[PDB]
């Protein structure tokens, strides 16, 4: 398991946490020094628990699929919560088995569902460590009507931070304040599957993508990414989704 405690948290301790989270994920290969995640694992190997404790020392445990870094659900005390999707119901066979209550959330874990449910787009939802504290509180004392926004903070603070060094650094920087994510962060989030696919192809294609990926940079300009010498590849993306989980 991996743990993070928000009380006494610093930029350093968050980075340590995100490192351990990455180390928790199994990989057979590295392509261009980036961990390539596994395609398939049996149930007993497939899930990792991360425990997150807020300033008030209230703890939730979150189940992630180690092949795609997707959050499957979480536990708060004696109640488990799972997303309403097929991979989450599979997860429910393996994690949080001793929970007395299990609730299935009214939506899957994808952003378009969550943003609709929250009634807020990602760019308008504060991130930063105080934001993560608030999300943990909201999920611990589950209120249906706040859960979706809190789940989006949780996902971005764990899974998305794991996938990209830039997102890790941007969230970790905000210890005592919060911030709205730029479109650079949103486009990295949007483009993980595509980047992963093209990087795997590039390794067979002299470092060249078969199909470009358009990202938005920190100056807000659309940039076209076509090979592994681009900065997003050399210095940013930290995990590769296996092409077999692309469909």
């Amino acid at each position: 398991d991996v743990s993070f405690r928000l009380s006494g948290a610093t930029s350093s301790s968050y980075g340590v946490f995100i490192s351990n989270l990455r180390k928790a994920l199994p990989n057979e290969r590295k392509l261009y020094d980036i961990p390539l995640l596994r395609s398939s694992l049996p149930g007993s190997q497939r899930y990792a628990l991360i425990h997150l404790t807020n300033y008030a020392d209230e703890t939730i445990s979150v189940a992630i699929d180690v092949t795609n870094v997707y959050i499957m659900g979480y536990r708060a005390g004696d109640t488990s919560y799972f997303f309403n999707e097929a991979s989450a119901t599979e997860a429910a066979k393996y994690v949080f088995k001793d929970a007395m209550r299990k609730v299935t959330l009214p939506y899957s874990g994808n952003y378009e569902r969550l943003q609709t449910a929250a009634g807020k787009i990602r760019e308008n939802i504060p991130l930063g460590l105080p934001a993560l504290d608030s999300a943990i509180t909201t999920l611990f004392y589950y209120n249906a009507n706040s859960a979706a926004s809190a789940l989006m903070v949780l996902i971005q603070s764990t899974s998305e931070a794991a996938r990209y060094k830039f997102i890790e650094q941007q969230i970790g920087k905000r210890v005592d304040k919060t911030f709205l994510p730029s479109l650079a962060i949103i486009s990295l989030e949007n483009s993980w599957s595509a980047l992963s696919k093209q990087i795997q192809i590039a390794s067979t294609n002299n470092g060249q993508f078969e199909s470009p990926v358009v990202l938005i940079n920190a100056q807000n300009q659309r940039v076209t990414i076509t090979n592994v010498d681009a900065g997003v590849v050399t210095s940013n993306i930290a995990l590769l989704l296996n092409r077999n989980n692309m469909a």
